[PDB]
């Protein structure tokens, strides 16, 4: 190895939508070498995660037009001139999305694999980044009692799937929505959620909410906004939280879906409150340490919509933004 | 044993804003008597407020606003927070000489069974009486429990409220201000600005209806943005603020009105940044907490007496002006807590 390295880069800012023709591939070639740096390792990408995050990283922290869209992945060191690792092993965190990339590792982007006894595409998705996400925000942000009905809404995908997840793992009752009869059976049927609806079946979405949820809903993580968010609202409990995970369904517009609804956090005594998973990964070995064990014996589970090659990566993070997408969108450029 | 007691009522369930015209009056004649059945106490109302909440318990009965809450009885009269002194005996904590606040009629002689978070017994006089519908009570509960327990404000921050002349926005602001906070306010009238240069604390204050680009005024007032909010109106504020705020800012709705009197409520646009700058939004009704309504007298009535808590009122007499007065708070004909006398004492 002293080969060609591909690049999948970013055209130009993206208005609207993303569309394939707003990233282009290109061949840099590459020594595998120590290489030149400071705490830098070498590495062989060999998963790359389609993030969502990514739309909002992309519009005029956001990557420089020419150069490859920088993103989660799992990669295998080649070489080394970092303390920490082994000129041979596992690193995620944020790297470019190439098959041999070179960053140099900080405690909170990059993370150092010590468990290979599951998936290295977990490290993308549950045993990564949005499980931190899910672990987080289920588990602080919601402050989540038992009995209480949790609502949770892009529930299929890489967040969504392990919050209804924990929430019956403490005994909720957990609904969730999601666009199409494959998702929507996906939730009772793999992750046995207490319900599920498509909410693109669906015009009473208010309604469709009041009928899910008999009692009301304590807690809904947010994943979605809009439309959702003002039904949500409409039906959440007395004393109940929103914990706001984000909204997909506004990354993309160039003018921002307008709520009504608020009023109702008043009545309704309403914590609604927006995190970010960075802020807990000094708990992401608690959260390794406490997953790991239930993976491993079939209780948590996941679903990845895997793609193969960074030639079908563009029509891949496009694809999470319709639906294309069926849980966790991630993107093979290394087999092993 | 009778004397006759007027009243004022509901027509029919507001649709809007207020008028004189959705109330209507009426007399009656209450026999002075000892009350029986559970521990009641036939009352005198001598004061009566005017507080904006009154307009989502004059609407039509949603679930929503049935959490608050359920609408008044469209016919039979309006129910609200007044003063009252006890005519006659039927419950042992209430002597005939006695001088409750809390939630009683909008008529001359009350009849009320005194709840733990309903009805409170007055013990302070040297205060005026009219201040237990303001500072004293309810509204200065709110900024007591909604600023304390609710921002979780830490000195030196950074401030906004608004309606910031008005029971709460007032007393909130001194709060504030007695712990090195920078707080800043906004009123509509070109004088009300100036209680909150001036009179109230404030260090600064805007004239919102003077102001056009409304987020250009608070990106001038807050060159540093906002840690903490305090809202007692919404719609576009909370989307000039949400964009103004800072990192790990908070937010205490009080209240909406704009909204109240709406019925196609207006569009907050903006709640996506708190996903980014880790925001809280918290509604909070006053009535959970009073519990901290001892220890809030304990406090205020200390600063109030020493200069450190000022207070203006909008006094008025009787019932006849209590319709056009409860209508003006939607319009801000009140320049601070508007009370009604039914009654002076
Ligand atoms: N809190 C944090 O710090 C954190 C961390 C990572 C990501 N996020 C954010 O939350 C999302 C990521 O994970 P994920 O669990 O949502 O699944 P995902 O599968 O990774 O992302 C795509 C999903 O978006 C949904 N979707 C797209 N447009 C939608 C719309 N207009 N309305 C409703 N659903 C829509 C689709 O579900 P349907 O087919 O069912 O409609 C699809 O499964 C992104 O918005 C991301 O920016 C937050
Ligand atoms: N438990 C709770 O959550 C709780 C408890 C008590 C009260 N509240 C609510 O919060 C408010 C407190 O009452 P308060 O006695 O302190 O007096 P206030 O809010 O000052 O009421 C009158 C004020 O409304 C302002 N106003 C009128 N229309 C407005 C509009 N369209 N937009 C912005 N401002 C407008 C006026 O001033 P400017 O034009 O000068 O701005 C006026 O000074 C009420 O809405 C009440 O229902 C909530």
């Amino acid at each position: 190895m002293t080969a060609t390295n591909k690049q999948v880069i970013l055209k130009d800012y993206v208005s609207g939508f993303p569309t394939e023709s707003d990233f282009d591939f290109t061949t840099t070639t590459v020594e595998l070498r120590v290489p030149e740096g400071t705490n830098s390792v070498l590495v062989k990408n060999l998963y790359l995660s389609c993030d969502p995050y990514m739309r909002i990283r992309m519009g005029k922290q956001a990557y420089t037009p020419g150069q490859p869209i920088q993103g989660y992945g799992v990669s295998r060191i080649i070489e080394s001139g970092h303390p920490d690792y082994k000129k041979g092993d596992l690193l995620w965190g944020i790297v470019a999305w190439e098959e041999y990339s070179v960053i140099t590792p900080m405690t909170h982007a990059h993370f150092k694999i010590q468990h290979t006894d599951v998936p290295l595409s977990y490290y993308t998705g549950l045993l990564g980044m949005p499980g931190m996400t899910a672990y987080a925000g289920f588990y602080e942000v919601c402050s989540p009692k038992e009995g209480e009905t949790v609502y949770v809404s892009a529930a299929s995908g890489a967040v969504g799937q392990l919050v209804g997840q924990l929430a019956k793992m403490m005994g909720c009752y957990v609904v969730g929505s999601a666009g199409s009869k494959e998702k929507v059976d996906l939730l009772k049927t793999k992750f046995g959620f207490d319900d599920a609806f498509n909410y693109k079946e669906e015009s009473d979405l208010t309604a469709a909410l009041k009928r899910c949820f008999p009692n009301g809903i304590d807690i809904y993580f947010e994943n979605v906004g809009g439309k959702m968010l003002d039904a949500v609202l409409v039906n959440m409990n007395m004393h109940g939280r929103i914990a706001v995970c984000g909204m997909i369904s506004q990354y993309n517009l160039e003018n921002q879906e307008g709520v009504h609804n608020l009023s109702n956090i008043i009545y309704k005594r309403n914590r609604i409150q927006g995190f970010v998973v960075s802020d807990f990964y000094d708990k992401y070995s608690k959260f390794l340490e406490f997953v790991l064990p239930h993976i491993r014996e079939g209780k948590i589970t996941y679903v990845e919509d895997v793609a193969d090659g960074l030639e079908k990566a563009p029509e891949a993070l496009v694809g999470l933004f319709h639906g294309k997408n069926v849980g966790k969108q991630v993107v093979v450029v290394a087999r092993e």
